[PDB]
């Protein structure tokens, strides 16, 4: 078995079915006490919660699902009828994420998309019937942040006020993406300093609000 499978089994044996908060707490306990993993975590997760509550997005896109931690965290705060789409390139992670969402009782709010973000984004309008996105959580791989942001704009998926929220802009760091959004009149940017999940290491989130072409 894999670390990801151990995390899922730990949730299934130590959380309450249908209780998202208990799922998050179980994941955080396992990753603090047993094995580190790249979930956004509780310190940065609290900032994400604040953002979700401020904007009450109807349609969120997540880039990078992993075990489903961040998907659980966002989906538990969505209003009735609101939806999350999450893209995940690794099929074993996609299956763990689906099972995690099912355990948490959130499966009707989330759709997992299999594949690479750069291949799936251009399909959102026609295949997946998306008009524009209200929020995007970028948390896949540092070198894809800038290219996928530019792709989302090209594809007409951003509207005035779409919120981009990017993890790990300090560790490992995303200097091309930060330089671009902070220098572009098409974004209004705020930095939220925090900590790397489960570690006493500084990290941060960037919020970049799209302002149109
Ligand atoms: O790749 C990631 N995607 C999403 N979120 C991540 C995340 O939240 C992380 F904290 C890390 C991280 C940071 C520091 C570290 F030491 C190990 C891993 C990674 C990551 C970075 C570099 C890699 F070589 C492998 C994984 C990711
Ligand atoms: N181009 C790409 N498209 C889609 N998923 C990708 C990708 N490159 C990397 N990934 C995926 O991005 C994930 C990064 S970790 C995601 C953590 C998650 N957001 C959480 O906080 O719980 C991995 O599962 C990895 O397989
Ligand atoms: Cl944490
Ligand atoms: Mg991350």
């Amino acid at each position: 078995d894999t670390k990801e499978q151990r995390i899922l089994r730990y949730v299934q044996q130590n959380a309450k079915p249908g209780d998202p908060q208990s799922v998050l707490e179980a994941i955080d306990t396992y990753c603090t006490q047993k094995e580190w993993a790249m979930n956004v975590g509780d310190a940065k997760g609290q900032i994400m919660d604040a953002v979700i509550r401020e904007y009450s997005p109807s349609l969120v896109l997540e880039l990078g699902a992993y075990c489903g931690y961040s998907a659980v965290r966002m989906a538990r705060l969505l209003q009735p009828g609101a939806r999350l789409l999450t893209m995940e390139i690794n099929p074993d992670c996609a299956a763990i994420t689906q099972q995690m969402l099912n355990f948490a009782g959130l499966q009707d709010k989330v759709t997992i998309l299999n594949g690479a973000s750069q291949d799936l984004i251009p399909q959102l309008k026609k295949k997946y019937d998306v008009d524009t996105l209200d929020m995007v959580f970028l948390d896949h791989w540092k070198d894809r942040y800038l290219p996928d942001t530019l792709l989302l704009e090209k594809c007409g998926l951003l509207r005035k006020g779409t919120v981009l929220l990017a993890d790990n802009v300090i560790v490992p760091g995303t200097p091309d993406f930060l330089a671009y959004v902070r220098g572009s009149s098409s974004f209004e940017c705020t930095h939220y300093s925090s900590y790397l999940e489960y570690m006493k290491v500084v990290d941060g989130l960037e919020k970049a609000i799209y302002q149109g072409p």
